[PDB]
């Protein structure tokens, strides 16, 4: 895996990221204590995932730039912009965990639940966001793609926050008339797909001098469709995934989520089934969760999913055929491989 | 007051700000509901203050640009960038009110305390921040100062968040050994002074083509000192201000704040007085608040303040004399007039 290869160098760079972000403690004694807390926030929240989004920046950059133009400095910058994607993500998650009242994340206590953090985590989340722009300036300010990357990260933030707003309005209070296919697809596009799939490839593209609006729009069309499939599979696996394979155990039903599953169930159910759903969806008690799952099985949603997975795979391959050029198809196929596996 | 003059046109522009931010509902039906919530967030949180910071952008712009170069479009842009300062502020306050567990703000129920908002206000705060960059792009993207303003707002955000972190570490848990003059001045500089005083003049300067680092640094030296005095007076007035004149009633002592007053008190008190402070500071009960106030009076802190106000006034005037050029002194004197009144 081209991801397994760059991974070591990527995680190693994190040390440098932290050092440079905290080096103002050398210019500004007065803020020492705050900079110490920033360092703690970075190490607890930016480390510990799989880094797929950040690494995607580095892999794509290596495929898109002639080897002649990939000097030590070029690659410092790619590792930094990859880490900027991971910091964006850490900003979203710290804030989301507060808003959802989550306990754990990535098999750890959520930052805001830590003794002595609490709602101070809101400012901590904001600093994680701010760090992105500190890093872009420190590493990329003299580059022709500087302003392109600032605007891409700011737009990625807005799209994701819009998606969150839509999600919060949809899944406050237990209600299913909200849980439509058009609304589900909208949430996924704004809240997940733009920042997870479009943003890291887009960033690599700008870094490689590929700034044309048509090329960005072509890549976007492939990448938002990949993001849609990725979330749908995530929603499917939450309930039907082996938890020792996926690393989560699902609470979508307990948590009244607008999951792909419940959207499909509502398209398919009878009035009687609607009731079994309405009576059981979004309860803590486990017998209520068994009865939602059972209804999903009665309606063969696993079969529906596998069908959707196959269709989705043809469609993505067609999209790559038609819209990849002039990027190397491998940019898109490497992603497709990671998620349809 | 040059502020009273521009004020009508400034508040009138808000309608247009909202219209343009919500006009994507015309490109993107799917996100209609989210855009409706954005509109509600903007109207509840961006309206209702005195707009001193935003208006400062417009007044300074009018003093700094030859009248020949102040066309209808120039002024649209100045009103927009003024509103960007007010949106930055609304982002800070919505988030701060959550973190402090405040009930009211500007004589209204805090947004997050509204039925059905709660911690969703965190995402609402983030959208207010995002709106800044939407507006800069929509109104200023073709301008030579575009990237200058993006960087100024992003830096203003970082400085303020750093200041918040320092504040949160200083005033968590009741403790006064933290409450030193050096720490107080650091909090004020980062958390208040950069965004309240430097940011709006700086923005006007870039808009006028004044981008030199020395000119920005000269203006900064005056403006951070003005910001320091403004907070100290705010801290003084909280306890000794007529509330029907100031529009607040003070809770600095109840809330364990690192207020200028308690910093001065700790420099001056005996071991016995320290104890009276320690036993009473940061309690709800009113007899405990009367006894802090009484100690401040025993130590003539009002006299100390008036002395500090006079000194601070000489010093600011000296700074204007020495560092204003080549800006018109009136840029600085208009501010000084608003706050030493
Ligand atoms: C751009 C991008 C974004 C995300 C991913 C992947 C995430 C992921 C993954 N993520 C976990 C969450 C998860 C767990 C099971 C299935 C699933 F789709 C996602 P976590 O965020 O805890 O590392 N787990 C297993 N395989 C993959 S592949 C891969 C790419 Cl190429
Ligand atoms: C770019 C790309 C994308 C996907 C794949 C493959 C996916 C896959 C595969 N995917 C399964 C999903 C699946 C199962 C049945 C039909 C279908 F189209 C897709 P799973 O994620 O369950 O391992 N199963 C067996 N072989 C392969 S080969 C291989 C490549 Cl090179
Ligand atoms: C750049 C800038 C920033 C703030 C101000 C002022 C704020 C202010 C003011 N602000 C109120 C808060 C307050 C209330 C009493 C004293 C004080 F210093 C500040 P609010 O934020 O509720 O409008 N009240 C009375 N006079 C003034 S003058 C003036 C300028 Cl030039
Ligand atoms: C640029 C500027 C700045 C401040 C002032 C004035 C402040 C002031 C003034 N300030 C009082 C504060 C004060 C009270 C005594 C001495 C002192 F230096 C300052 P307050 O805010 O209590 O009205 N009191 C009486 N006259 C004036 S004139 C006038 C101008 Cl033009
Ligand atoms: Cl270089
Ligand atoms: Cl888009
Ligand atoms: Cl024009
Ligand atoms: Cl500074």
């Amino acid at each position: 895996d081209v991801y397994a290869q760059e991974k070591q160098d990527f995680v190693q760079h994190f040390s440098q990221i932290v050092r440079v972000l905290t080096e103002d403690e050398m210019g500004h004694p007065e803020i020492g204590d705050a900079i110490a807390r920033l360092k703690e926030v970075l190490e607890y929240n930016a480390i510990g995932g799989k880094y797929n989004r950040g690494l995607t920046v580095v892999v794509a950059f290596r495929e898109l730039v002639e080897p002649r133009k990939q000097d030590a400095d070029s690659l410092q910058r790619a590792w930094t912009v990859g880490w900027c994607v991971e910091l964006l993500q850490a900003f979203f998650l710290v804030a989301d965990d507060i808003m959802d009242s989550s306990l754990t994340r990535r098999g750890q206590i959520c930052w805001y639940q830590k003794p002595g953090v609490g709602l101070d985590a809101i400012n901590d989340a904001n600093l994680l966001e701010a760090c992105i722009y500190r890093l872009l300036k420190l590493y990329c300010r003299e580059q022709p793609y500087y302003l392109n990357l600032i605007e891409l990260f700011l737009q990625s933030s807005y799209q994701t926050e819009i998606g969150q707003t839509l999600d919060l309005l949809t899944a406050p209070n237990v209600d299913l008339v909200r849980f439509t296919e058009k609304r589900y697809k909208s949430i996924v596009k704004y809240k997940t797909a733009f920042y997870s799939f479009y943003l890291p490839i887009a960033a690599a593209m700008y870094m490689a001098g590929i700034d044309g609006e048509k090329e960005h729009a072509n890549a976007k069309k492939i990448l938002l469709e990949m993001g849609e499939f990725f979330q749908i599979q995530d929603d499917y696996l939450d309930l039907f995934g082996d938890p020792s394979v996926t690393g989560k155990i699902g609470t979508d039903i307990q948590d009244n989520k607008c999951s792909w599953l419940v959207v499909q169930c509502l398209q398919r159910a009878t009035p009687e089934q609607y009731q079994i759903l309405k009576e059981n969806y979004g309860q803590k008690e486990a017998e209520k969760v068994a009865r939602v799952k059972a209804l999903y099985e009665e309606l063969d949603l696993p079969a529906v999913f596998l069908q959707y997975e196959e269709d989705s795979y043809s469609h993505i391959m067609a999209l790559i055929e038609q819209y990849a050029a002039p990027l190397p198809p491998a940019v898109f196929l490497g992603l497709a491989r990671k998620i349809y596996k």
